[PDB]
């Protein structure tokens, strides 16, 4: 929502600055597709300090493109980019859910300890602890530190 409305400015739409990689992404031969959008994400971070608005559009996209890159699973950069869209988003029960329903992440520790990190922080500290567990028994890199964070969140919900 914002297509043909670029006024007289130094600063377009979210989604022309998403388009500039889109257009290179259309006939992309084999050079590694991630290796662009990155360029972007550090991009948007230099040019547009507080216009998260930008950075945004192309993180929510970046999960899209890679979603059915099957092999970009459990990548640690990618799930880490999911989490730096994370603090700009408050559904995170349905970001970190529809990440594990579609396979990204379950082989990544610090997907499943950023969203017990948000339950806990609303009450949710039984289905966070539940979320913790999903990662120890899917064996989810690094898996001592889902078991000493587990262990830890443990003893702060017995307590309350």
């Amino acid at each position: 929502m914002g297509h043909h409305h670029h006024h007289h400015s130094h600063m377009d739409t979210p989604e022309n600055v998403l388009q500039m990689l889109e257009a290179h992404m259309q006939s992309y031969k084999g050079n590694d597709p991630l290796g662009e959008w990155e360029r972007y994400i550090q991009w948007v971070e230099e040019n547009f300090p507080e216009n998260k608005e930008y950075l945004i559009t192309l993180l929510e996209h970046l999960m899209k493109e890679f979603l059915d890159k099957k092999k970009y699973h459990n990548d640690p950069r990618f799930i880490s980019y999911c989490l730096k869209f994370a603090e700009y988003n408050s559904d995170l029960h349905q970001f970190f859910e529809f990440l594990y329903n579609h396979g990204i992440g379950t082989l990544s520790s610090p997907l499943y300890i950023a969203w017990a990190g948000h339950l806990e922080a609303q009450g949710e500290l039984q289905h966070a602890s539940a979320v913790l567990q999903r990662g120890i028994q899917n064996q989810a890199e690094p898996r001592e530190f889902l078991q000493q964070q587990y262990r830890l969140f443990q003893t702060r919900l017995t307590e309350t």
